[PDB]
This record gives C-alpha cells, structure tokens and sequence, in this order.
C-alpha cells in the first residue's frame, strides 16, 4: 500500500507502464498534501507499477 509522491521533475505527472502498457496517472491527496502514485515502485531509476514488477 506504499505510494510514491508524484515527481515534480517530470511535470507531466504520468509514466507509461512498460509491463502492461497503461499510462499511469496520479492524484493529489489533500490529506497528505502530496501527489500520489500508489502501487508504484522505483526500480533502477525508473518508476513502475509495483503490482506489475512481480510478473518480471
Ligand atoms: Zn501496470
């Protein structure tokens, strides 16, 4: 259930999931006060859906 705060260096707030090919969008959570990418993990400098990584 870990989430990653949407990178401000990308400025598009999205990345293309290479494993199942969905465009990953993120939402601003007003309670935590940050943009969220949930079920997401960074592997070797790239962000992937954490759910998808297990298939590889
Ligand atoms: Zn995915």
């Amino acid at each position: 259930g870990k989430y990653v705060v949407v990178p401000e260096t990308s400025q598009d707030m999205a990345f293309k999931c290479p494993i199942c090919k969905e465009t990953v969008t993120g939402v601003y959570d007003e309670e935590s006060g940050e943009w969220v990418w949930k079920n997401t993990i960074e592997v070797n400098g790239k962000y992937f859906h954490s759910t998808c990584y297990h298939e590889t």
